[PDB]
């Protein structure tokens, strides 16, 4: 079953059925006012921290996804009434005809009922911290029509906890007050003009308005039946105290065929609602700012295009996973549907990783991510497992450190200075969480010294999940995975400090590298079942052998130890097919197998998780990219392929039924073989599995590489491919690349010419602004 | 307007019609487990602590309260449906008839629509942590009918916060298993047999059953129509994840007339559900259980019943008051549909006060809790403001720490010894909350002295709010009220140890007491207004002067000044002359006046909330029995009575239109005369209000009054009583009290005769199980 398609031409994927088993969500927002909005127009917004300046409610986790962003329609002469999104009011879909548009940063909805036809697009313009609802209704009957519109919006207390609960301070923390065409809502106890007060303004000028929830849905009601609504009117309310909402009216007539077009805004700041409201009066401005909102997004995926024979890879490359990742490293992973309270400001671990990989398209965000990450890293080496960058903007121990945070950000430094150029950022001065300064690559060589530190006795990285918080603890436990990441953090650093002439730290990471591929081919290697085991216990149990009945394949240290480039190719070819064999499975690549049913506290909390749940046998996504890597370096690009379809939401458009979540975004992670509802994906949006993709395909199935010196290209694909084409903008440049397989082999680059020219090695970047012919003959 | 009447011979309120402007709550539950439920069933359920072992879930602050605790019927030959309760499923009113009885620790669900009566009682029965639903299905139409019975709760996932957010662990966290007639919900992380395992059982023999929310309620349908309900048959699912309910479904054939009895049990623990479910289908064991909890209540009112010519006093005197006061004493103040979340535990001042309420009815939990305080205290001896008495089962600094809090103590641990005669108790050793440990009486000694060095250089003590926290922090300001407190606490502390023989503490604390009084009556009296000031700023300006614009009388500082027994007659009736006349309303007596408007930080965080509401000028309930206990003490017995009947909910049956909470309970604050919404009632419940009010009224309007030697009677009543009448229980004794007012005075005894003799003074504690005659002759 499915409920909608991919439109390529538009990069809009289009809901044809409002009734879908779960809400299909998109994200409004590109630089502090976010909105996550659902194809039933629930949801909310929030300005900079969702945590602390929440704009609009949400009651998550139940039946129905409200409140929302909702424009009602009601015929004035039946009493009719409809929203523009299906829910709340919920029409027939025997009578109604629903579609929503998701596109980037923009969502359309369209219903047409009964003769009438109305759009509005939810956006939020660049410049402004406001969400635009951009409103058009036609009469398609051959009558006259009389439609009143009815905005509606339940205002946030600002702090999520104070909507949750504490009402006995909330309820008496704000009040409304209207002004022609503008419900200001006062934060009471926030003084500051612009964060303190939020506002819902119309570009008409209202017949009536409600600033009290209680007024506007009445008695006993809720969003499906507002009181306004069904009488045809508001009742005027402002005052301090209780529930606020934004409910704006005005009554139309409509000739045959006649169509109208206002807008409603909804804000921060006093004095920018009287302003948005009379500006948007002229729709060339509305239009104006949802082009560039188009451009905002058309500059970004110019900088990456593909064609290829995989429809799937094009479609959610060329716009999709691009969108999803990028939204991971502006939004961070705190505001969906799914965290709606407690965890706010940046993962360490999560965004280190996610910064990776859209440095072309988003280079100044990506650069303030990692700012934020090195000021939230402390002296001793370590990162702040979970921190608000804004404290570091102008401190835990040991205990709660998570031994793997600190060193994703090796690679993606070092990827954001090949992409940008910007070599002289090694040399800036950063603050350490906890006192005192370093520049930037001192900052990454303590993070690299922390980690030969935290080791066992036989060389390998401490680290084990004990608690519910995916982190790796250092209180006993060794980690394989950590162990692989090192590894490939100093690989990184190693060809860093080559370049950049520092010999005394090329010998010495050199050495820091060797010793930690001796430990650990030495004993984490499992020769009765061909893997990597997973690590140890405190008591030095290997965990993850062919003798144990439970978890014994695991997809974390098998793949990265090939990601890494410390596996040998021929452990690395029998690791990865012990993860085909033991994990793949039609909707991708399981954590581990067979899952764990015996708690045992020296192995870790996975013990005590249901069976084909989370980390306890459930696919987790994260780590299938990782496997795609790890087959490209293999040079099995059909292998890569295989897991790539697999995984790809795309390709399960048509399996909703199963699958639950969104068919354009990918998830967490979805259940296990071992749960009853396998194939169930669960929290969409903000996972790295979305910036992992991105990069494993972009830089090894298709092979293109920034690096210091020049641009790499090196695919690997499924042999039957006849060859592809890439668009890549690097540093100002552009390079098309045609890649040919003419003798159809998987890796391999037989030749390069840049221009008609044969060249040996990388693309040296060329001139700012020019364009290049790149031809790569496979053989 | 009114929705319904006290029904005094069955002590009940009786709800007539459910379309109520606000849920109207009642409290199930005497021991560990409590229910939280409205009159439309809404509400929740926890054990021990609302905040991490909340048994079904609760989305607060919304239009409608759900979930709760519902029984859908439906007539299987026509499919309609209705639950017990109006909502969820709302009926119109035009063609069902509810009726809701309120009782003390049970509540009775009733609806007669379409020819089905139908019955449902939710009471928690002592000795067992469950919820009994007793059912009764009568067939009151001429045919032969089918009706179908479901359940339904929602189970929580035991943690408030995990409830509200980090679904992302919540989600998996919990599972549902079945065995007949049983549904068995596990909490997966929680290992404990007991705790980590919830239950919905039934005592019929299922038809069919449901345990996953989403396939009862069913998609895009909420509790006002589910699937199974509307179906007709729940889809018997059963699975670990996603979100749980407790559904059990029943079909029966009724001949005209006929009608049966079955029963739902919704509980805590393994092992209790399977044996629960088999005991009550003997339902003579449920009529049993409900026996005991009308016993509970019938004795705990015995112990002190009146009879005036206040019908309005009587019965809240006789009933809803001591309800109220031991509901807050055995629950606390944090769980209602106000507080949902968060706080948890006790709050210091709040229980302090309320232990003072009743420990005639039930002087176990009242030592429990006084326990509880007393380990809750620090060396230095002020007690930490809130924290969870299960952490002192067998620490903040000054900065936190509010002023008051450990004064109430006082008059608290002597009110508890006068009405027990458990002088013993001074000599138990009870350790500090910062280690170490001391005698009752020395515990004692270190509030007093606390208080005694927090002082100005005037001699006042140190107490102002200035943040949103109602704490009187000592970071500079002074307190009229907390030296008020102080000096109360000190002539209570007088009498103890001149009661005890500790001659030398009876002329320190003397000396200590005449030290206050004299810096009180120099520094805090206005001799322009005529009344007592509320402190002074840490600068040393007066707050609370006739020469100010705003906030000039408090209630606070000068009920207390005469309650404490400090202010002169003189000064008293002029202090609260000025109260009357500037804040006496209808409604109440407003905190202060007039209103704040210009923001001070020097006064306080009250100049920056909303005029009329919370502390700027509402009618903050808690305090107004200070007032009718400051009347008596000046022999104005009229005056306490106008208070008396403007703050009495009982009075307010008929004008909840303005009122809006339940006419049976006190609230935390009314809207004040500055708000458009004056009259509104706000947090009822849970309320120090309650606990004041009772003991104001039985110990100081009725004067009914025990003490270390005896029971004392001087009444201060309207001067147009003729007399009233009083049963006390004290001790094992019972005092049988008439008294008499012929000449019509307010206060002054004429004689006392006990048993036929005229005495002089108290009465002495009489032999155990005696019954003695009690005149007493006003003149
Ligand atoms: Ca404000
Ligand atoms: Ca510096
Ligand atoms: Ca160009
Ligand atoms: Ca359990
Ligand atoms: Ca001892
Ligand atoms: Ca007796």
């Amino acid at each position: 079953m499915k409920y909608g398609y991919f439109d390529n031409d538009n990069r809009e994927y289009v809901i044809t059925r409002p009734d879908v088993p779960a809400p299909w969500t998109n994200y409004l927002g590109t630089e502090k006012f976010c909105t996550v909005i659902s194809h039933n127009a629930g949801g909310y917004s929030f300005y900079n921290s969702p945590e602390y300046n929440r704009v609009t409610k949400f009651r998550p986790n139940a039946t129905f996804d409200r409140p929302g962003h909702y424009v009602y329609l009601r015929d004035d002469d039946s009493g009719d009434y409809w929203s523009i999104s299906w829910q709340p009011v919920a029409k027939s879909l025997d009578e109604a005809q629903y579609q929503i548009r998701h596109g980037l940063s923009y969502s359309k909805f369209q219903c047409d009922y009964n003769g009438i036809h109305a759009r509005k697009t939810l956006f939020v313009p660049k410049g402004e911290d406001a969400e635009i609802w951009d409103v058009v209704i036609k009469n398609t009957s051959d009558q006259v029509r009389t439609i009143s519109a009815f905005s509606f919006v339940e205002f946030s207390f600002s702090h999520i906890q104070s909507d949750n609960q504490n009402h006995q301070m909330s309820l008496y923390s704000a009040g409304t007050a209207y002004r022609p065409g503008l419900i200001e809502y006062d934060l009471y106890y926030n003084t500051d003009d612009f964060e303190g007060f939020y506002y819902l303004a119309s570009t008409f000028d209202p017949d009536s308005y409600d600033g009290q929830r209680d007024r506007f849905l009445g008695l006993y009601r809720d969003e499906a039946n507002p009181l306004a609504v069904e009488q045809g009117r508001c009742s005027n309310s402002a005052q301090t105290c209780y529930n606020h909402c934004g409910s704006l009216h005005k009554q139309f007539t409509l000739q045959p065929g006649e169509e109208i077009r206002f807008a409603y805004i909804l804000g921060i700041g006093k004095g920018n609602g009287e302003r948005l409201r009379e500006h948007y009066q002229d729709v060339a401005n509305i239009d104006a700012a949802f082009a560039a909102i188009k451009a905002h997004w058309d500059e970004r995926c110019a900088k990456f295009q593909v064609k290829s024979p995989n429809q799937g890879l094009d479609t959610m490359i060329n716009a999709w996973t691009l969108y999803q990742a990028e939204t991971c490293v502006v939004w961070s992973r705190f505001a969906s549907f799914i965290e709606v309270g407690g965890r706010t400001g940046l993962g360490y671990r999560d965004t280190a990783q996610d910064a990776i990989s859209v440095p072309h398209a988003n280079p100044e965000m990506t650069r303030k991510r990692i700012v934020d990450l090195l000021r939230g890293q402390v002296k001793a080496g370590y990162g702040l497992h979970l921190f608000d960058p804004d404290w570091f903007d102008p401190i835990h121990g040991i205990k709660d450190t998570c031994s793997d945070d600190h060193l994703w950000l090796i690679p993606t430094i070092c990827k954001y200075v090949m992409e940008t150029g910007e070599t002289s950022f090694f040399d800036q001065m950063i603050p350490y969480a906890d006192g005192g300064e370093a520049s930037v690559y001192e900052h990454m060589k303590a993070a690299l010294d922390f980690s030969a530190e935290y080791v066992g006795q036989t060389g390998i990285c401490k680290g084990l999940r004990a608690d519910w918080n995916d982190c790796l603890n250092l209180g006993g436990g060794e980690s394989s995975m950590v162990s692989f990441l090192h590894f490939w953090a100093l690989q990184e650093f190693i060809d860093l400090a080559k370049f950049l002439g520092k010999d005394q730290d090329v010998n010495t990471y050199t050495e820091m590298a060797a010793n930690v591929r001796e430990a650990c081919e030495t004993h984490l290697w499992d020769d009765e079942g061909g893997w990597y085991i997973r690590g140890l216990t405190k008591n030095g149990d290997k965990i993850g052998t062919a003798q144990q009945q439970e978890g014994r394949v695991h997809l974390e240290s098998n793949t990265l130890a090939v990601l890494s480039g410390l596996a040998s190719q021929e452990r690395g070819e029998q690791a990865m097919d012990a993860v085909d064999e033991h994990l793949f499975s039609p909707y991708g690549l399981h954590l581990n197998a067979p899952s764990f049913s015996t708690p045992n506290d020296d192995i870790g909390f996975v013990t005590r998780v249901y069976q084909g749940v989370k980390e306890n046998g459930a696919i987790f996504s994260h780590p299938n990219p990782w496997a795609w890597v790890a087959e490209t370096k293999l040079g099995r690009g059909d292998r890569a392929m295989k897991f790539y379809d697999a995984l790809n939401p795309y390709n399960q458009n048509d399996i909703i039924e199963k699958r639950i979540a969104e068919p354009y975004s990918y998830v967490q992670f979805i259940m296990g073989r071992d749960h009853q509802d396998h194939g169930r994906a669960n929290h969409p949006w903000l996972t790295g599995t979305s910036g992992w993709a991105y990069f494993a395909v972009t830089n090894y199935i298709l092979g293109v590489q920034s690096g210091f010196t020049g641009l790499s290209v090196d695919p690997c694909i499924p042999s039957d491919w006849p060859g592809f084409e890439v668009t890549r903008q690097w540093r100002g440049a552009t390079y098309h690349i045609q890649v040919e397989n003419p003798d159809h082999v998987s890796k391999g680059v037989k030749s390069i010419t840049l221009n008609g020219a044969p060249i040996q090695g990388r693309i040296p970047p060329q001139a700012q602004g020019s364009d290049n012919q790149v031809v790569v003959v496979l053989g």
